[PDB]
């Protein structure tokens, strides 16, 4: 089997991407944030505190003839940004672009934090990291991709995120028309449950490539690119007026700037992030100071190749016996 769905930025800045998912019988289509940085499939529901729901489409399990309460299961998750959600669990039928899983754990939210209530475009998350991270207790549940793996023509999914434009998630196959040149595959560690890999280095603009190991995670569920303080200082040094703001909590720069590109290494290969992709608009409406799309991973504990980096690449998440990650220019 295979599946193919379009993913769309939620706003003019690509702060996140949503992909339509069909849940239950008959189908309830909810728009989910496909997230390679977590492992819970959780949704706004008819069980969510009415004051924490504001425009999101809700999953109503009582209306699904295939939904079944998972007796005694609860879930509770907190991402390292403040946001969090929790609730109970159902198993139901879940389809993405023609690809169908029966008995997928669908984690119904009873409480969500502010960050999610505020984003009316996002009806939940579909986690695509490793099932070891799944928070359902007392019995861990499997991610959509894991449940689907055995059925796929190939145990893979690809992420093709667009810059200020629609993109594609495919399951089961690799679209050879979607990228230029060849796909460079690099090793993955699952020890922390992420698509964790090691970049061979970086360049700032047309500056000389620096070879250095940058261990980090391929994470579609994270907006920006978080890299070490040294690397990130080397980048913003090339932008006149750029500085790190405590009041803001990261590097900001003059909106009038023309940003240089950033290159990261995948083995001998190089992915080039156009300077464009690193601009995230005024820090507040009307301001001439703009938030940068590349930030320090200093108070995080791991580097994060978020959307800013992944959207410059065609990315293969290879769930074969030894998982690997693949990157191609596009
Ligand atoms: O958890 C994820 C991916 N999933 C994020 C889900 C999410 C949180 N808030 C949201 C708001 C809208 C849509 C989705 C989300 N990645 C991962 S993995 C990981 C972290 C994070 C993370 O929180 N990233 C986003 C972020 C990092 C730093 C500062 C601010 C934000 C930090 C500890 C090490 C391992």
């Amino acid at each position: 089997s295979t599946g193919s769905a379009t993913t769309t930025p939620i706003d003019s800045l690509d702060d996140a991407y949503i992909t339509p998912v069909q849940i239950g019988t008959p189908a309830q289509t909810l728009n989910l944030d496909f997230d390679t940085g977590s492992s819970d499939l959780w949704v706004f529901s008819s069980e969510t505190t009415a004051s924490e729901v504001d425009g999101q489409t809700i999953y109503t399990p009582s209306k699904s003839t295939t939904a079944k309460l998972l007796s005694g299961a609860t879930w509770s998750i907190s991402y390292g940004d403040g946001s969090s959600s929790s609730g109970d669990v159902y198993t139901d039928t879940v389809s993405v672009g023609g690809l169908t899983v029966t008995g997928q754990a669908v984690e119904s939210a009873k409480k969500v934090s502010s960050s999610f209530t505020e984003d009316s475009t996002i009806d939940g998350l579909l986690g695509l990291a490793f099932s070891t991270l799944n928070t359902v207790s007392p019995t861990q549940q499997k991610t959509f991709f894991d449940n689907a793996k055995a059925s796929l023509d190939s145990p893979v999914f690809t992420a093709d995120l667009g810059y200020h434009a629609p993109g594609t998630y495919n399951f089961g196959f690799i679209d050879t028309t979607a990228y230029t040149g060849s796909i460079t595959y690099t090793a993955v560690s699952t020890k922390q449950g992420f698509w964790e890999w090691t970049s061979t280095g970086y360049a700032v603009g047309s500056g000389t490539f620096k070879s250095t190991s940058i261990d980090g995670i391929a994470d579609t569920g994270t907006t920006l690119l978080y890299l070490p303080a040294t690397v990130v200082s080397a980048y913003w040094a090339q932008v006149s007026g750029a500085k790190s703001s405590s009041s803001v909590g990261g590097y900001v720069f003059p909106c009038s700037a023309t940003l240089p590109s950033f290159t990261f290494g995948v083995g001998s290969a190089r992915i080039v992030i156009p300077g464009d992709y690193i601009d995230f608009g005024p820090i507040s409406t009307g301001s001439s100071s703009c938030f940068g799309g590349i930030q320090s991973s200093a108070g995080i504990g791991i580097n994060i190749f978020g959307d800013v980096a992944l959207k410059a690449a065609f990315v293969v998440f290879n769930g074969a016996t030894t998982p690997t990650l693949g990157f191609a220019s596009k």
